[PDB]
């Protein structure tokens, strides 16, 4: 049987759940408990934190433009999302995408992860780019699973404090 339900106009869709697609919720999973995790992102949302996804990552941005900060080859770097672009983020590849536009909106698609298959996720310090904290999570529920991880981080000048440089970073917004 039709598990998921049948098909279904998506951009009505989209604009019956704006009010989920804004701060404080900022996004929306289309599906429960399927095998790709089918996400919609809506904006303002700026962050501080890079994600280790052990597996790939896939982006379509329908509305408004978006970027994702990135670190490739030891550099930091800026992958542009601009309204109707696609990319694949291939895994292990530290992102923290910033969503600066209210109304956008991306489609962002991913796997659940198997037991023992851990996310990262990272902070860098602004003033000479050592990595500050990390934490390795078996991710099930995001809703659950990330919010305390992230409040924990920004309460505590320990945790944000740069083992290299002794700065201590910011915490939720620079
Ligand atoms: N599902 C999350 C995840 O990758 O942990 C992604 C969604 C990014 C949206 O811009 C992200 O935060 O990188
Ligand atoms: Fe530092």
């Amino acid at each position: 049987m039709l598990t998921y339900g049948a098909p279904f106009n998506f951009p009505r869709w989209i604009d019956e759940h704006a009010h989920l697609l804004k701060p404080p919720v900022g996004n929306r999973q289309v599906w429960q408990d399927s095998d790709f995790i089918v996400t919609v992102v809506g904006g303002p949302n700026h962050r501080t934190d890079y994600h280790d996804d052990p597996l790939e990552e896939f982006f379509y941005q329908l509305r408004g433009n978006a970027y994702l900060n990135l670190w490739v080859d030891g550099r930091r770097e800026r992958a542009d999302l601009k309204e109707g672009d696609i990319f694949l983020l291939p895994p292990h590849v530290r992102h923290s995408p910033q969503r600066p536009e209210a109304g956008s909106a991306c489609l962002v698609i991913e796997r659940q992860r198997p037991a023992g298959m851990l996310d990262g996720f990272e902070w860098y310090c602004d003033a000479c780019g050592h990595l500050v904290h990390r934490v390795e999570v078996q991710l099930k529920s995001a809703v659950t699973d990330l919010p305390p991880l992230f409040e924990s981080f920004y309460a505590s000048e320990d945790k944000r404090r740069c083992p290299h440089c002794g700065q201590v970073h910011p915490g939720r917004a620079a």
